[PDB]
């Protein structure tokens, strides 16, 4: 039973635990791929895994984002990006693992809902 989406669900699992919990196993390997490995992911501003996708960048296919106004997309795609060069930088070089930065963002999200 393996599945091309199983292997990179495992991928993930050992490669990078928090962009994974953080956005997901698909997402996240999107994003490493884009950046070219989790090395130089680990390496990229904010402002730049902010607009991987194209070439707007993929991670505003998440969920807050995609389900929130415009006006507040942008907003909530910085503060993602912000929570994802974290997860790069900590999956590459501590290793350990920081997912209340899923909680971070779960709250700023909540704040920058002072809009209309």
């Amino acid at each position: 039973a393996g599945g091309l989406e199983d292997y990179i669900d495992k991928a993930m699992d050992d490669v990078a635990p928090n962009l994974k919990a953080l956005v997901g196993a698909k997402l996240g390997a999107r994003l490493i791929s884009l950046a070219g490995g989790l090395k130089e992911l680990a390496m990229l501003p904010s402002s730049t895994i902010q607009v991987l996708g194209a070439e707007h960048g993929v991670i505003y296919q998440y969920p807050a984002i995609n389900r929130s106004p415009w006006w507040q997309r942008g907003k909530i795609a910085r503060a993602l990006a912000g929570k994802l060069a974290i997860a790069a930088r900590v999956d590459y070089f501590s290793g350990e693992y920081i997912a209340e930065e899923l909680k971070k963002e779960l709250e700023a999200r909540i704040k920058e809902i002072k809009e209309k």
